[PDB]
């Protein structure tokens, strides 16, 4: 396996899983909390896990983002591959809606609902760690 930085274009944040289920992003690419583990569950299915926490990226009823210690129906992912090397995850449990996992410029996490395709908010490019 191979860990990876998901840094979100809008404001410039990797995304960060913190050990008490909040998720955010941080420019700090020393963070301890964005080291993270993809693994494709099926073809375009993938969770997110924290190599340091072992808590798995969910999206909960209302949209937000938090850290499962264990995966469940909330972790899955689709995961898209766009249009100039950036990645988009929409919610699995959540797809009917196109809840997409984005962040806000203040690094903040910007709930599904807030989302939509075309947005910076929700373009992750994955970068192979060290
Ligand atoms: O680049 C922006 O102005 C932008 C900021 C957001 O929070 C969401 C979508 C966007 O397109």
């Amino acid at each position: 396996k191979k860990p990876k930085l998901l840094y979100c274009s809008n404001g410039g944040h990797f995304l960060r899983i913190l050990p008490d289920g909040t998720v955010d992003g941080t420019r700090d690419r020393s963070d301890q909390h964005i080291q993270l583990q993809l693994s494709a569950e099926s073809v375009g299915e993938v969770y997110i896990k924290s190599t340091e926490t072992g808590q798995y990226l969910a999206m909960d009823t209302d949209g937000l983002l938090y850290g499962s210690q264990t995966p469940n129906e909330e972790c899955l992912f689709l995961e898209r591959l766009e249009e100039n090397h950036y990645n988009t995850y929409i919610s699995k449990k959540h797809a009917e809606k196109n809840w997409f996992v984005g962040l806000k410029k203040n690094g903040s996490c910007k709930r599904g609902p807030r989302t939509h395709y075309g947005q910076k908010a929700i373009l992750f490019l994955p970068l192979p760690v060290s």
